[PDB]
């Protein structure tokens, strides 16, 4: 991806997005009981913390396009995700408005409390004022709709999220994107149907693991991917990825039966156009994250991206043998066959993609079942039913959530949820952890679910 355009908002019209200055993370109750290093992300240019030039920082993802076409290991590609995908029957008929606005089965309702987009952001009118959950009416949206139309500018926001010593100093804080409302209910009418199929059927013909719910997910993984693991991390994955790899997202869509008219969404999302602040710009190339279907559509670009890399460096490579699951940029794959991820990284490279080794590693090492990750989780086979495996997230991790806040009014959900993830780190550490968070008085009013309780609702949930 690559900005080609910027220019002051007010040149063209646009008022200033008046988006937010402080972060919303308080240091919680929990702060001085636990360790941690991380601290919000920087959200503004004057952040005494900055060792480096924010704006410069939190656009520097963009780093430029290659511009070619969709060349033979690409189509090869996506001819043989395409006949995995075939199997599952996904309707491109466009998904009842009802469905796709307040919710069905595989697809959850349209978030009620993130932003609305561009208009309505400038004019006070936020998602509630035109949508219910109460009433599920569509008649405000359907005005709404015929009154602002498609094909609106995103909304650039800066995501107010913890992130480690090093992001904050060099201000490499995330930007998400807001797509107007209009096109966020219009793309999940074009393409709800494909999120619902996705949604309910994360694994290795999928390719995916958006929605999945790692408790159950996990023990699965190992079944399905029982070669030699692959797995390495993208930097920037979102804004690096060329328009070329959206070329091929659409020619896989139409092999799905989708019209070359429904996909036009899909330039929506590669040639897009933004309001940051006081400034609006245009970008070509890169997923605008945020946008409607971006962890999908991100999973399958990335289905396509590793098969296209092993193609071109294992010619003679036999991809019915290949598996992998995506949740955006993040993969777990497994070939019967050792495979030299540093080849695969140096193809990447000559697509514009920037691949190193899996978790921050400094060399190319084997990825185990012991050393992988995937969704910051590691694997890790329990004791008594070895059939099942744990997601195992690290304490360190649940220890830095635990010490700031958002909303303290919601300490008991908030705890309760890392109780969740901890207890998989068994029983020695969620003792700790339960009394270190009883150590304060706060700790002693929650309702904090026991070990054995945790245990056996896993187990019977299997």
């Amino acid at each position: 991806g690559e900005i080609e355009f910027i220019e002051s908002s007010k040149d063209a019209g646009f008022p200033v997005i008046n988006t937010p200055s402080k972060t919303k993370l308080e240091p919680s109750v929990f702060h001085q009981v636990f360790e941690g290093n991380k601290e919000p992300a920087v959200l503004r240019s004057g952040d005494p913390r900055l060792k480096a030039n924010f704006e410069e920082a939190i656009f520097s993802k963009y780093i430029g396009n290659v511009n070619t076409h969709v060349d033979e290991y690409m189509l090869e590609a996506v001819d043989h995700y395409a006949g995995q995908l075939a199997t599952l029957d996904i309707s491109t008929e466009p998904m009842k408005l009802e469905d796709a606005v307040y919710g069905t089965e595989g697809l959850e309702a349209l978030d009620l409390t993130t932003s609305a987009g561009y208009p309505y952001v400038a004019l006070g009118i936020k998602k509630r004022d035109i949508l219910s959950k109460k009433t599920k009416d569509l008649t405000k949206l359907k005005e709404c709709m015929d009154k602002y139309g498609l094909n609106l500018p995103m909304v650039t926001y800066v995501k107010d999220e913890l992130r480690s010593i090093e992001k904050v100093a060099k201000g490499k804080s995330r930007l998400i994107e807001a797509s107007s409302l209009n096109d966020s209910v219009a793309m999940r009418q074009t393409f709800g149907n494909l999120y619902k199929t996705f949604h309910l059927n994360p694994g290795v013909v999928t390719g995916s693991a958006v929605g999945c719910d790692p408790d159950l997910f996990w023990s699965k993984i190992p079944v399905m991917l029982d070669g030699h693991l692959i797995a390495f991390d993208y930097s920037g994955y979102d804004a690096s990825l060329s328009p070329v790899w959206f070329a091929c997202l659409k020619m896989i869509l139409e092999k799905l039966g989708y019209t070359h008219k429904e996909t036009n969404y899909i330039d929506y999302l590669c040639n897009s156009h933004h309001l940051y602040r006081d400034k609006h710009y245009f970008v070509r190339g890169g997923m605008p994250s945020g946008c409607s279907g971006t962890s999908i559509f991100n999973s399958m670009i990335n289905n396509i991206i590793i098969r296209t890399l092993m193609l071109k460096v294992y010619k003679g490579i036999d991809l019915d043998q290949f598996r992998m699951i995506a949740y955006g940029d993040d993969v777990i794959a497994s070939y019967p066959w050792p495979i030299d991820a540093s080849l695969l990284a140096e193809a990447g490279k000559g697509y514009g993609l920037i691949m190193t080794p899996a978790d921050k590693g400094e060399c190319w090492n084997e990825v185990t079942w012991t050393n992988v990750t995937f969704l910051k989780r590691y694997f890790r086979a329990d004791e008594q039913y070895p059939f099942l495996v744990h997601p195992v997230m690290p304490m360190k991790d649940i220890h830095e959530s635990i010490r700031w806040t958002k909303d303290p009014k919601n300490t008991q959900d908030h705890v309760r949820s890392l109780c969740l993830l901890a207890w998989h780190n068994g029983e020695h550490e969620y003792e700790e952890f339960i009394r270190k968070i009883r150590s304060v008085p706060v700790g002693r009013c929650l309702t904090l679910p026991a070990f054995s309780t945790l245990r056996r609702k896993w187990l019977d949930s299997f």
